[PDB]
């Protein structure tokens, strides 16, 4: 209805990418990027060059304390402390947050307090911050919530996935493996993870295949209440830059064959999901999807039936770029609603 | 009871670490290896340096057309043909049939023709060759059977997990996942795979998580006729120089605790099935197998239950060291009985 | 003057690429393609994905036996045997020999039997088939000269940089190394290379800094006779997927400051070289160059020099993307004079 | 003369290794470890697991606050103050300073200051501390420094080299590049490096060619003053979890042949420097070298010459392995001496 004005606290891979998916975007603009850990000059250079998604669409410099991205001005902080961000000074009306250190509504709400309108946390949140996944229940926000967060890459895959299959089969349980590209909060060489927490992630990210933990299947249980308790899983982090593959084994209520549930699948795709969950039944590599949008895309040949009621169903999504479109997606929507 | 004499067809990654795991043997001795394609003196570089396993345990040379470990002689031929080689002359007990051209009976004959006692496919056959896995049906074994295969390396790892469970909880149904190392058969840059034959594998291998089908699942059900037809799975290969690791999906007859699932696990690794399942609950990750010789390690920490019925058990196996020793096993198994 | 038909032997990384950059261009366009090592479906597939330079920039389909580029047809071919390509049926005015193993003009002329004007080894010949490389010695071709050279990656990058460190100041002697991303040559597990030929290339590419040789130093002394005797060079495999890195270690006749040879460089990238050298000042990595059409990009911060005589250059070079490039630069040349 | 106690503050991939390489040696023996980012529990599971070198060859545990090798008890601490750490308590003789943070006299002091007699900076002082490389000037070690460095990995490698060609044939001038595995100080995806000093080591490890600076080079003009201002180089960082190579470009008063140079580095390996440095005319790869002891080992086949004076000579070393064991010689020397 009218641009709408973001602001991107942790220029990081998802503050970069969000902010590069923002540069086609004629419904929302960045007008503000806050990241203690970098100068200008230093922020420019990440901006500029990336080892997954290339160079930037565009020229990239700075002049007089600005980001400038060919003839537009977007201010440049370096606050730790979010409630220092002069949000309001540039109308912000949703800050990505985006650090991964901020994800309570209490600590999150410091962008309020400095003039920010509403605030989205680019993860899952830790308290009972309201959660939403664009095309499934992105229709139930409430204009008074101020904080919201779009949930995790994994979760965005999945969910999708699961709303169509249990829509017309119904799903009795469920159990997700996820085989993760490497992420920010890895290491290159073995080392000790922060705070002594899953250790496994210090390990030589480089030549290991590293189990992790995620919420990601409960946490579609949070979108979609009907599955609430019907789904967990694990994760397998690997050496890839982006990427990541969904691997959902299921038992439905009402018997199918393969086919029948790839048919539904597509139909959701090109139908109501169209944009969000993708459909294909071409001989797919993880880099195929590079940069892809989508939140999730079926891949119909990698998966299978044991029976009538056990199905094995894959889903690729690009962990980094997918999210950071639908960040926006959610940033719009928000704020003209 | 008396050293076996052993023959191997294929001085690939199998073939030269089947020779390296027998190095410590006392039991079990190469006195003959065939390959076509490769020199004597390109024959001892190979098996003289490895990027997985480290330099030979001993000094590697050859003179007079034989190749020298410290002061044995094993005789080397290049023969396209199995059905030339002269294991009668070298008194070969037994033929490491590891080329992956020659699965099936007819085939793998020809050794016997070349005057081979017995033969062990290191892969799964094509044809209904007995399959036999270690610890779980070898002493099924009949003597006059002289073709057998040792089956592949994802059913040595799964097979024992699966025994296991289904002994004291009963298996209704289970779907696999196995994350897989890289593999001879894969290619460095994007090409076509041989035969035009699943594609995916002709994606580059450095860079990609890669769909690919396997049997293994399947082939439980022969190993363990109470499993035929309650298992299947696929796999993920990924770039990893060596070790994969399974992930089972399943739901058991009589409810359990994971805790209690585990407690059974434990104490087969410890008691019958001590040096083929092998149990652990620390924070491991893929390089902590390389080179473990067991054919499959459960991961107690990595894997969990969604309910007391529908569990997700996650085991490792270095698919190449392990599953070497286990040809060795068989070997003078099948020779001494 | 009038659009070159070109054809295509061998559609590997190169000849793949080859192609895909000829999309763009007005000047040029690929009619027909022959490898007899995939079906047209496998073929559309492989044109279709890439696991470094992304997706095709267009729609990829297969009808009645054609290759359907939007709505252009270009024919295929399965021959095994180059004389046996109807290359003259498409009227092709020049074939990209790019199949690696007819690299002298005997094995080369089979293309001019089968109906082709010129032809163009996308690799250094075996025999004394001239040698060409873009913005170096391509004026001093000759039209009766059917059978041409492109060179190699490495000689393309190092050529330019060498041409104008010796123009001015002079290069008296002077030693190279490249740093090189895999290449299809290449084995993912420790096997033997074809022929039992450079060992060293048989060996793991995913973990491995593996020493290569090359002419390419030498080479360059063939386009540029001055030089001949003065230059030669090693080479390093290294694991990633594109993009090498050229270091020129040289001794110049007359004093210099690095700066002064840092602006020479810049001078040539900007002037009579502009759009084969590159030039730049930033805290660049080999990701930055995935995609670049420049033959070879001169890296200011990355080089030094020992005293006012001895140099080390450092220059860039996405080894796939700018040699294809410029086999279609020497295609339209050859072909319009 | 007497088993040396020493003290380790950093516990990373230099202290653990350390560590390890002491585990066999009878004439020194950690004592006390120091290291503020990891529990007791953290600690045992780093030691015990190695994503490169392999699992630690005894059993690790702790109890009472001790770590337990064995039957031998060692102190664990966590003080971010050197200071702060009571190695007089523990009668620690030298010091294994690997933090990284600590490398100037000042700061290296205050492990003095904690009862320690003497310290070894495992990295090159950023002070004019005294320079040692073990098999090249450690016998010119003065008792009464109390602090000294150990230098840098490449160091180790380089100076061997250098001064065997030296010595023989006199070194004009020489220019180094050393293409070098993953380090700690890298990143897993693009960020910010720290203090936004060398941007590029912050740029993704797992898909890079990175260029970086050294002093290895100069530093060899401080270990073996006839070189100073001789020599400088630069470093290529690259996906490997260990083993570096070092690639001198150098040219001679005195002509020679390949021959003459590779027989007299040969001599040096064999004789008095044997157990430092190394010789091979093997086509070895990168892997090869993994856990070797030596401080460099010359690839013969590897390098080559342009004429009688100007020479490419190209030598291996595990940059974790071999330095951990020099740092255990330096030690054990300057406490007996
Ligand atoms: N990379 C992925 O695949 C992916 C996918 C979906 C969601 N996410 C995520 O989004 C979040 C961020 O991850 P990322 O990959 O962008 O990590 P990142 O480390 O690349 O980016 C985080 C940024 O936070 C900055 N930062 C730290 N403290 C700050 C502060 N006080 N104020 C402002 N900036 C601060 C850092 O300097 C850094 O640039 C995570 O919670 C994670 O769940 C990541
Ligand atoms: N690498 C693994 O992860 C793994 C684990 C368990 C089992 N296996 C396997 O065992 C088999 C062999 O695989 P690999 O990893 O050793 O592959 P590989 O490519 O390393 O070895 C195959 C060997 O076959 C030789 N060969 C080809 N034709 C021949 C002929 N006619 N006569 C004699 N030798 C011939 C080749 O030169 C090569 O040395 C496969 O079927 C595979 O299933 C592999
Ligand atoms: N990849 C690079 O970095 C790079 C850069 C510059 C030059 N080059 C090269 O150009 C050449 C090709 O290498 P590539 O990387 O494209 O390798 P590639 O293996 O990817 O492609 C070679 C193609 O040749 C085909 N082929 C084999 N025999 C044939 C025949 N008889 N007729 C028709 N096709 C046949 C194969 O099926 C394959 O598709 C090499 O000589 C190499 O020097 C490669
Ligand atoms: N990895 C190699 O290839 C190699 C080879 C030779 C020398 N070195 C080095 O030796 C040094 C250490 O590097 P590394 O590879 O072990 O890095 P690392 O990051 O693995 O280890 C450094 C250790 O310092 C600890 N630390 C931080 N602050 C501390 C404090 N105040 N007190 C005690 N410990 C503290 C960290 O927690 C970590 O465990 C470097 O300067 C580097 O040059 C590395």
């Amino acid at each position: 209805m009218a641009v709408t004005k973001l602001g991107i606290n942790g220029f990081g891979r998802i503050g970069r990418l969000v902010f590069r998916a923002a540069f086609g975007r004629k419904d929302i603009e960045v007008v503000a990027i806050n990241d203690p850990f970098m100068d200008l000059n230093h922020l420019c250079y990440l901006l500029k060059y990336d080892s997954v998604h290339g160079q930037f669409p565009c020229e990239v410099t700075h002049a007089d304390g600005f980001l400038l991205i060919g003839e537009k001005k977007v201010s440049v902080f370096a606050e730790k402390d979010p409630s220092q961000i002069p949000w309001g000074k540039c109308q912000v009306d949703v800050v990505c947050e985006s650090t991964g250190v901020f994800l309570t509504k209490e600590l999150a709400s410091s962008h309020l307090k400095g003039g920010a309108k509403k605030v989205i946390m680019s993860a899952p949140p830790k308290d009972d911050t309201p959660i939403y996944v664009m095309g499934i229940n992105h229709h139930q926000y409430d204009t008074k919530q101020l904080i919201v967060s779009n949930a995790s890459c994994t979760t965005n895959c999945l969910a999708p996935l699961a709303k169509v299959i249990n829509d017309r089969f119904g799903i009795v349980e469920g159990l997700m493996t996820t085989v993760h590209a490497s992420t920010a909060n890895q290491l290159v060489v073995d080392g000790p993870s922060k705070g002594g927490k899953d250790w496994r992630a210090g390990r030589c990210a480089l030549s290991n295949i590293i189990p992790a933990s995620t919420g990601a299947a409960k946490a579609v249980g949070k979108v979609l209440p009907e599955l609430n308790g019907k789904l967990t899983g694990v994760a397998f982090r690997v050496p890839i830059g982006t990427v990541s593959v969904v691997d959902l084994v299921c038992r439905l209520q009402k018997p199918a064959k393969y086919e029948e549930v790839a048919l539904e699948i597509k139909k959701a795709a090109e139908g109501p999901l169209k944009g969000i969950l993708g459909y294909t039944e071409d001989e797919v590599v993880s880099q195929d999807f590079v940069h892809d949008n989508r939140s999730s895309i079926f891949d119909m040949k990698a998966g299978l039936a044991l029976n009538d009621n056990f199905f094995k169903l894959v889903s690729w999504y690009d962990n980094e770029w997918g999210y950071s479109n639908r960040v926006l997606d959610l940033a719009v929507h928000i704020t003209n609603n």
